[PDB]
């Protein structure tokens, strides 16, 4: 589950979206090797449940870091903070905060020196996190996402339509394409540096068989393909590639 800082971000941002956050703020320092912080405005965790959820994903994260989670439940005036180091609860505290949850993961794998030493360079880890937040942004257009890395605001995306969200992410104008129990919706831009993104139902799909086929029927083309299927095609993708101008 947790091999590097991007895995941590993934789990925290999933938790935020699970909690109906409309704003998710991510901050990384030293590529996430020093700090990973994820803050959301979702419904929070009741004080009675804060100690439980550390012990699943949070337990596995808290076991390999210096870990704080603070949360204010939508029904409570104050929040509660739990502090954990390598699985060992150091204590809890009442904290003033906004409704929502904020998790801080520091010194990832400090207890596992070889694993820390073999982590990729800061800039490599940074890009993985950037790509992951883009991925989440592309399927959550109603959600605001911000990314700070080494104190710079690297990504800021406000709530918008889906087409507006695509164009903000890829910094380009797209044409929207649609086809047909299968439904396909794609945003393409033809000049670019080819990039081929595939989402099936709501999830990002990395398959090499589909990508190279998108490169085949579409152009250096940006293709962002949202596919919906029943609990399980390529000729419909070829049909889709025939609608542009
Ligand atoms: N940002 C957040 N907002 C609200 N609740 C949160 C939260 N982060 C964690 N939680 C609560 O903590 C619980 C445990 O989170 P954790 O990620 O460890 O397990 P999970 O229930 O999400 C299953 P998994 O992550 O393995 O799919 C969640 O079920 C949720 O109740
Ligand atoms: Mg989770």
């Amino acid at each position: 589950v947790i091999e590097s800082p991007v895995d941590v971000v993934k789990e925290l941002v999933e938790n935020s979206l699970d909690a109906k956050a409309t704003k998710v703020e991510v901050e990384i320092v030293k590529g996430g090797k020093r700090l990973i912080r994820v803050k959301d405005n979702g419904t929070g965790i009741h004080p009675e449940d804060v100690e439980k959820v550390v012990l699943e994903a949070l337990y596995s994260i808290s076991s390999v870091s210096k870990f704080k989670l603070r949360s204010r439940f939508f029904q409570e005036k104050e929040g509660k903070e739990i502090e954990v180091e390598a699985g060992n609860i150091l204590g809890t505290r009442r904290v003033g905060m906004p409704v929502g949850t904020e998790v801080e993961v520091r010194d990832l794998f400090f207890n596992l020196p070889v694993r820390r030493k073999f982590l990729k360079k800061e800039d490599t880890e940074r890009r993985k996190v950037l790509e992951l937040i883009k991925e989440y942004a592309l399927t959550n257009p109603e959600v605001e996402f911000t990314l700070f890395s080494e104190g710079r605001e690297t990504l800021k995306l406000k709530k918008s339509s889906l087409k507006e969200r695509v164009e903000e992410v890829f910094q380009t104008k797209t044409e929207e394409l649609y086809a047909e129990g299968i439904t396909l919706r794609a945003f393409v831009s033809r000049n670019q540096q080819g990039k081929y993104y595939v989402f099936i139902n709501k999830r990002p799909i990395q398959n090499k068989n589909l990508k190279e086929f998108l490169r085949k029927v579409f152009g250096k083309t940006l293709v962002v393909l949202y596919a919906e299927l029943p609990p399980f095609f390529l000729e419909l993708v070829r049909e889709l590639a025939g609608k542009e101008k």
